[PDB]
């Protein structure tokens, strides 16, 4: 039948056009993918002043709210903290959430199995006017995290400037690229803010804009901390000029249930010596966690991948033809 | 022939059952796999008190033995250290391991090529009553690391509590998951310890339990140092409910030959100003290295992967039947 | 025809030799591959004395130029810094790059929108004899970055010794290997220096050698900063003995356009209490960024990969071999 032959030739032309176009153009068959070596260098620039009751104006600069100072990809930006200054290793009443005692016989000398707050001496001392806690030996007085100020202390850190410097290089092709491209110049970085449509190549990111693009409100996040994931994609074609290689930034919001362990927090201490007595300042920082992930590939024309793709296409063509013949003969 | 037809039908039925089951159900071909964005947040609640010979009791809390304060996945838990306090830059005898001099003419002014402890002045000063070392200009007193206490100073850190907060999200499917599952509640995290059979979902990990599950003794690993690798496999299936998706924790141990470079150690110093003189406290911490690596895949039904798997199965069936027929023909 | 059959037999034996040798040996089809768990431990031994103008001799050791104290794959080695001592919060003039004012009416009370150095009170104070800058509320004095010392301060850090301790383990094969191979002994590491041909197994890496092998000059990387990427490869075959497994160290140079943001730099502060007043020392460190990336796989004989390769070879032989029949027809 002529119609059977027409259908066979149509299927043959379809599969041939497919194997000659799709894998070659969309899948980049004539090209070869290769990994890159990425080193993330982040740099912020902003000032936040937090005024607390009983303490003077606290000045916080880039070195203060950015705890990883060596330029690590994973860094935390301080937004809310609880200040517990002038801690000494001495006897004090333990935190009330650890345990409540009504008499000295209730306390047991030793160390707590879970949430150890100090070396219990077996004495029940009054923590305050109402409740009493077992005396412990440790840094004192114990930090009380119970109260969380609803307004963020470092609320000025919402619209800060975040500069991410990423340099990637492909060892196979020996091509080194950086986030700073030929389109971006010195005067451009001085007056640009990152945007998905307006300024896609501007390396200066706004913290509030980054948090809002991920799908999270900055105020509720900074109130108790959080995690924001930033990804940089370096998908490009080496067949064109190096100016076409431009990094693409995607922001992903990492959030969980607020009923169980809401936000992200941690504690750090600054050890100093004053009046011959070693003292420290403990801060429970509720800050946003920023993680930079870089994943990209580069493809250039090569003989061996092209030949392998041609062979695979010829094989698929033959398989399709023999299968069509088998289906037609029934 | 009837037997040849029976054999061919058996072969085609076998390969059909194969392409139906093994490709779809076993390999999840109809589903679509994507990567996740992982962020690691770790917390340790526990106190360790170390009393040195001739020194007062020293209190070490979460801010002390956890050196990464921001909460990086790679963190070291202090278990044994050597304290050399009151170091100020000065001209003094070098460590005897660097060099031994019998007269002043042996020392040469300059800097050592390898393991340089200071700028040699060219004078041979007695380090102690027996041996003499060349005078250098560096921090003094030179830390002597030869004597490591067999009993671990922070031996109480074996049965501490480690909480790992892992939040992963898939961008293509827009699904966010956290290590805290619906099965785990607030009262469950109060009193639970992670176990391979009893409590697999309890986010509270015991350091000694993690070390013993990897195959290492905590005492020997703490007295000299070591590395423990923790991996979180987020096997997630979007076809079912999100409650069935669950994280799986695997504990691995990284160890080497004890004769060459036993354990893991590092050196850090705390700079302070006392009596108008810049002084520091150097510590050679022998701590266990913990690394968190999260890798997971999610699968959701989709039309295009299903069609591709059906086409691949049809092709495999066709090729197999043709091959079988060729073999039968012989 | 005889020649047609000869050509057919030749093509068949060629594709048979291909499917029996290439996928088996060149691709290691019978072997199975899996990921490893790697932890990077770096430790440097070197001392450099920087005699800054106006200050006494400053001694720098491993606890000084290595900013990651615990130890991470990404670490910075200090080569040049700008010291601003005795910083205290107060009301002082700002930098001229932020803003220049000729009268008190020019300054506006509030905080700068971009590159906010300090809270501007609103009064124009003379920064020096020539120019005047708006008075701010921040750390006093202000760091100046217009003058960069051309001679490297830590120029002695060029030929320091870098030791990398990497422990890899394959959970699929339960084999643990370390960079310290059996060929390397204790006395070997005392005098060896890493080289591409001379000492490939020596774990003592020279900083200048690493910088020069990547393709970058150490002088520019010390003056303005730089980034160097080091990759460790663990490609090995488990069919042989474990002594044949040797780590491969490759150095990559990550550089960008010197006209826009040359090198890598950061700022960190050391908080201390002197005379009852909180003070700090801010350093703009121009250091080289070293990133360690470990990627490797191990191969061991197994029955299932061998059977899959046999089936794939049979399939290819069937497909390719039946193919060209339309061509026999001519
Ligand atoms: N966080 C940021 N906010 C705004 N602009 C930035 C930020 N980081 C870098 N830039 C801009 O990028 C350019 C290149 O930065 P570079 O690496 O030279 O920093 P730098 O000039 O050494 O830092 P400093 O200005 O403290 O000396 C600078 O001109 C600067 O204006
Ligand atoms: N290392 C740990 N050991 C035991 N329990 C922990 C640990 N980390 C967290 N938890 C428990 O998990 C719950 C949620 O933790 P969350 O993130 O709220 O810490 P937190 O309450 O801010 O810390 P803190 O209790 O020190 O203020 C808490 O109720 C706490 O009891
Ligand atoms: N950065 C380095 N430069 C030169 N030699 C090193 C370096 N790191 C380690 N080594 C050598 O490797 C051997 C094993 O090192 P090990 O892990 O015992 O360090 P360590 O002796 O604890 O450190 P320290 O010498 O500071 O006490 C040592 O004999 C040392 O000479
Ligand atoms: C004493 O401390 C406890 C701790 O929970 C608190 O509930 C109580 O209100 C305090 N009492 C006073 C008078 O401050
Ligand atoms: C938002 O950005 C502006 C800069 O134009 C700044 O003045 C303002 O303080 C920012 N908002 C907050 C809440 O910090
Ligand atoms: C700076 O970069 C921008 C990119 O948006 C470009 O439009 C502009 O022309 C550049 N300026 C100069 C002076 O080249
Ligand atoms: C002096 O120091 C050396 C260092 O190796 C030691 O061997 C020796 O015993 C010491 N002598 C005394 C008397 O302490
Ligand atoms: C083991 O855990 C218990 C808690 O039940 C604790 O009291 C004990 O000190 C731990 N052991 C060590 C060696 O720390
Ligand atoms: C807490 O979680 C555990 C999970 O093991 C569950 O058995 C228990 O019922 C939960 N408690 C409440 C009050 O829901
Ligand atoms: C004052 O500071 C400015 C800062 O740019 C500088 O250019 C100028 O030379 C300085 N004047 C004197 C007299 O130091
Ligand atoms: C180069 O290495 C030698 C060691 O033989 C050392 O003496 C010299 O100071 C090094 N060069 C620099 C610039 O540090
Ligand atoms: C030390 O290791 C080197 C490796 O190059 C080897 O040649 C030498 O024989 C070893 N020394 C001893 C005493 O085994
Ligand atoms: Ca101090
Ligand atoms: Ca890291
Ligand atoms: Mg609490
Ligand atoms: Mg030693
Ligand atoms: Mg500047």
């Amino acid at each position: 039948n002529k119609k059977v032959g027409v259908i066979f030739r149509l299927i043959q032309l379809v599969v041939l056009v497919y194997v000659i176009g799709w894998v070659f153009v969309y899948e980049k068959g004539y090209q070869t993918s290769s990994g890159l070596i990425s080193s993330v260098s982040v740099k912020l620039k902003g000032l936040a002043v937090t005024q607390l009751q009983g303490l003077g104006p606290q000045v916080w600069d880039v070195a203060d709210y950015v705890f990883p100072a060596h330029g690590d990809s994973s860094f935390v930006v301080m937004t809310n903290f609880i200040m517990t200054p002038q801690q000494a290793q001495g006897h004090c009443a333990e935190n009330p959430e650890g345990g409540i005692c009504q008499d000295d016989s209730g306390c047991t000398p030793g160390k707590a199995e879970r949430k150890a707050q100090g070396i219990r001496t077996g004495n029940c001392v009054p923590f305050n006017g109402t409740v009493k806690t077992c005396e412990i030996f440790g840094w004192c007085p114990v930090e009380v995290d119970d109260k969380i100020p609803s307004p963020a202390l470092l609320h000025e850190a919402e619209n800060f400037t975040l500069f991410i410097k990423n340099s990637i290089s492909f060892p196979r092709f020996k091509v080194n690229r950086r986030n700073l491209v030929e389109e971006v110049n010195g005067t451009y970085m001085k007056k640009c803010l990152y945007h998905k449509i307006l300024h896609p190549l501007c390396p200066v990111f706004s913290l509030g804009y980054v948090v809002r693009e991920s799908g999270q409100d900055f105020r509720s996040l900074a109130e108790k901390g959080g995690v924001v994931g930033i990804t940089i994609d370096w998908e490009c074609d080496l067949d064109w000029h190096v100016r076409h290689c431009k990094p693409i930034y995607q922001f992903h919001g990492l959030y969980g249930e607020k009923n169980l362990s809401p936000g992200f927090n941690f504690r750090f201490a600054r050890h100093f010596v004053q009046n011959g007595t070693n003292r420290r300042h403990l801060f429970k920082v509720f800050g946003i966690r920023f993680d930079i992930l870089v994943d990209g590939k580069a493809g250039k024309f090569d003989i061996i991948p092209t030949m392998t793709t041609i062979g695979s296409g010829i094989g698929i063509f033959g398989v399709a033809t023999v299968l069509c013949d088998l289906l037609l003969l029934h």
